């Protein structure tokens, strides 16, 4: 069995029935509307269903007739590439490598040694992928889309004036040649070297010589021009800075492309985030913040190495979602476990070429832009607050409802929530929105705060909330959600120069979360001991992510300090109490 052999067999992303989508939409706005607003929205939806919507839907069906995935290109552009805000901090997702839970606890002086092994395992993953030896993901006997794995290596975003682009240089052995070098960022400088020698992958001792060489060379020398810091800027500012940089010397483009085509970028940081099984929220913070001078925000996969032997991944969210990163990070975690975090092979170090430095041609203007880039990123990142803890009826639904209750208790109102739903059953399927803030969820939350509510009432309403969320998640992952569908209708109109339908201008459309206005941006990040996180979707909102183990729940929450109303730590404390109360309710109801 080969990694991508089922791709040509995957079913097309479906287009739900208009009526069902509009029914679900109407039901979703109830928690945020009074009688009048609801009646208004209902009439707007009815007219839409009878007129413009019916026509736009037909056009969407025609698009689907010619595309195995009618949403793919649109989603990439509208959700990522066209967005102008600095993506490195506000869009990229990060994930700490869980090796400090066992063999690699935080310890000064272990950066280079552990680093050599981190690269070795990551590269072995790449070899498996290139040979298509990576196991095909399946639900039962049904294969899932594996296309996102092509975006892990040799993939990089390139800034544009109005629209960025994704360059995917990866290729399996059957398709052709694939770049074989990695890029290392250190002290505002950049180096590259081939990972192959005489046909085989170089070993940890050899990789250690490369890293040691780079580290030692830069340590007692001033920080370089830090061109990488430009990747953390507002997208248009970076696009222009990139054009200017290239105008200074054609060769500069060659240097940029070398970074772009590298299997991945490895960053050497001199900071040491507190990272223990108990407290490691700081790893998330330095991963999203850090020193821009050694981070290539546009890279799909930027492996980060801290001074205390701690590691993490920072990824561009544009080409793929977090699960690919979770998979490789877990793969590495297993390798470290099986090897006791050591290289027990030959200590020989063959005579391989030393890393080559990419020396960019720069002038006073470029250096001023670089300076500006670093400053804006550091300032913006300093406003980020991260709270991470471990707590020890589908678990995902349980957590989603607990979050609803926690927010309800902490802020006194239902929080419109976005939960990622994967649609990998379909060709190049990525995600769909699950709206956790349902009428059922709110009714249950009210009963939990209702002194006159009987144990039986609370249990009954909670179960009804579970059932609703479960059905919702199932439909969404099966392509029957409605958020992407409505987006598609909107894009059909725009692409033809037709006006925006009134349904989207309706106050309830954005109050219910539409248009990227969810106060709670959430997602399960799997069951592989790896945790991921991104900043909130809105200034006065939260980012809440988690992963599930057979004996615990691990959560990571983000919020903006400049927003006095929100507090990531308090929300996490609140959800833990929520977990407690729900557990108690279930056990008591047990009887």
């Amino acid at each position: 069995e080969r990694t991508f052999q089922y791709q040509d067999s995957l079913p097309s992303l479906p287009v739900p029935a208009l009526e069902e989508s509009l029914k679900k939409y109407l039901e979703s706005v109830k928690p945020f509307a009074n009688e009048d607003e609801y009646k208004k929205t209902e009439e707007i939806v009815q007219k839409f269903q009878e007129g413009a919507g019916k026509r736009l839907h037909q056009k969407l069906l025609e698009r689907a007739r010619g595309k195995r995935n009618w949403l793919e290109e649109w989603w990439l552009n509208v959700a990522y590439l066209d967005v102008r805000i600095p993506s490195q901090l506000n869009v990229n997702f990060v994930g700490p490598c869980p090796h400090f839970e066992h063999y690699w606890p935080a310890r000064e002086g272990t950066q280079l040694e552990r680093g050599s092994m981190m690269l070795w395992h990551n590269l072995n993953y790449w070899q498996l992928l290139r040979r298509e030896k990576l196991p095909v993901h399946k639900s039962g006997n049904t294969p899932l889309d594996m296309n996102q794995f092509r975006m892990l290596f040799s993939t990089c975003k390139v800034p544009g004036i109005t629209r960025d682009s994704i360059m995917n240089y990866f290729k399996t052995e059957s398709e052709g040649h694939c770049p074989t070098h990695i890029a290392v960022l250190c002290r505002g400088r950049a180096f590259v070297f081939d990972v192959l020698h005489e046909g085989c992958l170089i070993t940890p001792p050899e990789l250690l010589r490369q890293l040691t060489y780079i580290h030692k060379k830069c340590s007692n020398e001033p920080v370089g021009p830090s061109i990488a810091a430009l990747t953390s800027e507002e997208r248009t500012r970076w696009a222009k800075a990139r054009e200017y940089l290239i105008s200074l010397d054609p060769e500069n483009l060659t240097l940029l492309e070398k970074i772009q085509t590298s299997l991945f970028v490895y960053s050497i940081e001199d900071s040491s985030p507190h990272a223990t099984p108990e407290e490691y929220s700081q790893v998330f913070e330095m991963l999203l913040g850090g020193d821009p001078s050694v981070r290539w925000g546009d890279k799909s996969y930027n492996l980060i190495s801290f001074a205390n032997g701690i590691f993490g991944c920072c990824c561009d969210h544009a080409p793929y979602d977090a699960m690919v990163m979770v998979n490789i990070a877990h793969y590495v975690d297993e390798r470290v476990l099986e090897t006791e975090g050591r290289w027990k092979g030959s200590e020989k170090v063959r005579d391989i070429p030393l890393p080559e430095e990419l020396v960019f041609t720069v002038d006073e203007k470029i250096l001023n832009d670089v300076s500006q880039a670093k400053a804006q990123h550091l300032k913006a990142a300093s406003d980020l607050q991260i709270a991470a803890s471990t707590f020890t009826l589908h678990p995902d639904t349980f957590i989603q409802l607990a979050l609803q209750l926690a927010y309800y208790r902490l802020h006194g109102r239902p929080g419109c929530c976005y939960e990622t739903a994967m649609t990998r059953y379909f060709y190049h399927g990525r995600t769909e929105t699950v709206r956790s803030c349902t009428v059922e969820a709110v009714r249950w939350c009210q009963s939990m705060q209702d002194p006159s509510a009987s144990l039986l009432e609370r249990q009954q309403k909670m179960l009804e909330a579970f059932a609703k969320h479960n059905k919702m998640m199932k439909d969404c992952s099966h392509g029957k959600g409605f958020d992407r569908h409505l987006l598609g209708l909107l894009l059909i109109a725009k692409e033809e120069g037709l006006p925006v339908p009134e349904l989207f201008e309706d106050p309830l459309f954005s109050r219910s979360g539409g248009g990227g206005n969810f106060v709670l941006s959430t997602s399960l990040v799997g069951y592989l001991r790896v945790q991921g996180v991104v900043v909130p979707m809105v200034h006065n909102g939260y980012g809440f992510f988690y992963h599930i183990r057979d004996d615990r729940f691990v959560v990571a929450c983000s919020s903006w300090r400049s927003c006095p109303e929100t507090d990531a730590e308090k929300l996490v404390q609140m959800i833990f109490h929520a977990f407690h109360d729900m557990i108690q309710l279930m056990n008591t109801a047990h009887l």
